[PDB]
């Protein structure tokens, strides 16, 4: 019966194998369908088919007046349990944007198959390890969820594998990792000031129909309290399960876990900012010398250091397409102190007339210039990000 | 404390199955934990351990674990070479310097020293993690660089002191730059045998 203003869709019960058994009778009201079926085989496996090629369906089972959730369930299981867990962050690589992961991974399921007595045994639970596990189900031929790390590129090591089983039929799949997976939502815009995310993707090798995701479930703490990289620092994380397209008309479940991290600025204020602010002070405090010339060997000298700044800089970063924060710092000094040389150039012409007072007075110009100007950068770096 | 640390290494063993059918009981050596000879000489070992412990898991299932430790410490022989020398005798240089009292040629030789310790910087940033926080090498560094960029600004004060006439601040000057320059380092290398030696 549908929920409200949805049009009546197709209903058929076939057989398990494919062949069908009855078909459903619908009536003048309209508002709910009808099928009936009634076994006389030794088994009696069977499949509904709702075809439309949101609805509310209702199965029963030896339920005469129906009419107007029971004490058990009435329909197969192949819910998938999952679980993930991050234990080191091996390495981190900016310029090529991916990074590698050590963690554990747990797949768990019910089947009313694969069980067995405790008698053939004489114990409770088995277990099969590494590449045996591909050497047991094949004889029984019944079918086993398969993975995929969605981003991964190259290989992924995987030390152990084990699948226990217990009578009634629940198995458990653990699995123990080494991955490098693709970090594609890089964006180095507030370099060195940026806060990117990480994600972990796993994904079903079955369609839909086969096997599919139904809750999360953490046996385990979700990021390790000690993981290495000092550089980045982990504030958040988050798990959820959605579901994506793919071929023409099979879809397949995928199972997200995503990291928000933070860069550590103690190595970047110590190595570039420091040597930075002090070379520029230093070629600012000498202009209060008179001696002119002077003023022209030192900021030619800091036009050759700069492009040593710029060199070392780009060397932990793609060939960018856009600009950086650092990037912009960088190219107003270049443009700033080829200008003090065309002064300087001037005022040493200048004042070999005679006019002292335009070299003088033209001299503390640059005096309030300079200093002013980086003032005016940092204001326009303030609003922008902070 | 780098480069004066001695940090630990680990060697964990665990099972891969609960305790109920398995654990560790008994440590056995049938060799010596660590052989005479291993290479790595700029690491040496000093003591060692094993002990078995019991890590728990899931939510009712805990294995057994087996570790064993190293404790290690640092050879000084290259630091003190290729650092360590080439440091003090640039400063050692930069401070006799000043008897001459040709100005200028103070602030000369103060800008280049100010060229030379960007690259001593990057040097030892070379092999050690983008860290978080300071060593010791870093402090020392950082002393050297503030402190440099201080002579110069005496000396191009003094440059434009000595044209109006008064060199009786600039001579009386001169003499105190040439007792704070030895005095400090010694004061920072006190504050460093206290908080590791």
């Amino acid at each position: 019966e549908p929920i409200g203003e949805a049009p009546l869709p197709r209903l058929r019960l076939t057989d398990s194998g494919g062949k069908p058994l009855a078909f459903g009778l619908i009536d003048q009201p309209g508002e709910s369908v009808e099928l009936n079926y009634t076994c006389d085989q030794d088994i009696c496996e069977l499949v509904v088919h709702v075809d439309g090629t949101v609805y509310r369906l209702l199965v029963g089972i030896n339920a005469p007046n129906l009419r107007e959730v029971g004490s058990s369930v009435f329909l197969e299981s192949d819910l998938v349990t999952v679980g993930l867990a991050v234990d080191q962050i091996v390495g981190v690589d900016q310029r090529s944007e991916n990074f590698s992961v050590v963690g554990t991974l747990k797949l768990s399921w019910h089947d009313p198959k694969l069980g067995f007595s405790p008698d053939q045994c004489g114990c409770t639970v088995k277990s099969f390890e590494d590449a045996s596990i591909r050497a047991v189900a094949g004889e029984i031929n019944l079918p086993l969820p398969s993975f995929s790390f969605y981003n991964q590129q190259g290989n992924r090591w995987s030390q152990n594998q084990v699948i226990f089983v217990t009578p009634d039929g629940r198995a458990s799949y653990f699995e123990r990792f080494t991955v490098t997976l693709q970090a594609p939502d890089f964006d180095f815009l507030a370099y060195p000031f940026d806060r990117q995310k990480f994600s972990i993707k796993v994904d079903l090798a079955v369609p839909t129909n086969m096997f599919i995701f139904n809750e999360i479930e953490r046996f385990q703490q979700v990021v390790g309290d000690q993981l290495g990289e000092e550089e980045w620092v982990v504030t958040s994380y988050s798990q959820e399960i959605t579901e994506v397209p793919f071929e023409r008309g099979s879809t397949n479940s995928r199972f997200t876990t995503t990291l928000l991290v933070k860069r550590n600025l103690e190595y970047y204020i110590l190595r570039i900012f420091v040597p930075l602010f002090l070379i520029i002070s230093v070629s600012w405090v000498i202009f209060f010398l008179k001696d002119y010339g002077r003023q022209l060997e030192v900021a030619s000298g800091n036009l050759l250091v700069f492009v040593a700044f710029n060199f070392t800089i780009s060397g932990d970063l793609p060939r960018l397409g856009y600009l950086t924060v650092l990037d912009r710092f960088m190219i107003v000094s270049f443009c700033l102190t080829a200008i003090v040389v065309l002064i300087s150039v001037c005022q040493k012409r200048l004042g070999a007339v005679g006019k002292q007072a335009v070299a003088a007075q033209i001299d503390t110009w640059v005096l309030v210039i300079y200093p002013l100007v980086y003032s005016l950068y940092i204001i326009w770096v303030y609003l922008r990000f902070f």
